[PDB]
């Protein structure tokens, strides 16, 4: 109708991870499988900023996160790795889905890790 | 005891939706059923501000939200439809319950939509 | 690797509740069991601030929370019991785990209450 607003659907390939552009698949999978052997109780995570976000960027992309660490605990870690105000927000995006903070990184990894053994998380304040 | 605080229970009919006051039930249900036929993969949502909230109001009440859109994605949409600061918060309330942002609007609709085929969401910063 | 960051694991006994230090177990359990008899549809909750948090402290530690109250509703209650700005954040921690706001306090109590019939919640903005 004229008074309804038709909500547009977000483009699922809007977020492009630089780590996937610069490294071919076989190199990434070989790297992720080695890190899984060295740290079987940790999960390799790629964290990049959404290009539209205006909060600070990350010095390092790659993180070895323990499986029992929750998403909420990982949220406070990433905040203390970028330049932002205490009042600024930050949201994690895994396949454009904000994961529950009560879930562990191991549960989030086991459900959404890609074929290169890496879990890709985008962050943005908007 | 004297040192305990007895937490009061929030009145479940504190939130009154204006769309339900101005339109009788048969008119709302006939409107919601038509919009479900025209857009079977979308859900009609009524979004109104809690009267006590001091953040900006909504120009439009009615939204046709795709079923696969998550609550978190719908959260960013409503923020970009009202006047508020980047530091201001916003929370959705469905029957005075804050829905999980990881849930899809279709799942939220199928569980809480009323008899007029509409899903009612209240928002407030407090 | 040199480019990975090894995420440290948070000390689970970092948070010490003052209510447990000042009162022995038998006194706390006897207090919690009495309050469960007087209010079978309410749950006793101990809320204390994490020492590292810079937001305001709580005048009262002990709260009798109805079982059907959600964590999100209890979140707004605690905000209106301390000195903080509208832009300041606040997070609940139960065993260093941020509980889902959609869960009820009764569900959260039944899963995480300790042997003294009390549910211990820590809060902090960081």
């Amino acid at each position: 109708l004229t008074e309804f607003e038709l909500v547009k659907v977000p483009d699922p390939g809007s977020m492009k991870f630089v780590y996937k552009e610069e490294h071919p698949f076989e190199k990434r999978r070989s790297e992720g499988e080695k890190i899984r052997k060295k740290y079987p109780d940790r999960v390799p995570v790629i964290v990049e900023k959404a290009p539209k976000a205006r909060i600070g960027d990350l010095d390092k992309k790659k993180y070895l996160v323990p499986s029992d660490l929750t998403v909420g605990q990982f949220y406070f870690l990433i905040r203390k790795r970028i330049h932002l105000r205490a009042e600024d927000a930050l949201f994690f995006f895994v396949n454009n889905v904000i994961p529950p903070t009560s879930a562990t990184m191991g549960q989030l990894y086991q459900e959404h890790h890609e074929e290169d053994f890496f879990l890709y998380i985008a962050y943005s304040d908007e």
